[PDB]
């Protein structure tokens, strides 16, 4: 549960929607697409 929300002590392309770290943005770009559909938990 929201464990280690940092990665490897360095700015990475981690999905803030779920929390999946991706080497290069690209990887995350294709991953995010999967999300496109459901409604995210509006936090504010
Ligand atoms: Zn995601």
């Amino acid at each position: 549960g929201s464990s280690g929300s940092s990665g490897a002590a360095k700015t990475t392309s981690e999905c803030q929607e779920c929390g999946k770290i991706f080497r290069h943005s690209s990887l995350l770009i294709e991953h995010q697409a999967l999300h496109a559909g459901e409604s995210g938990p509006s936090s504010g």
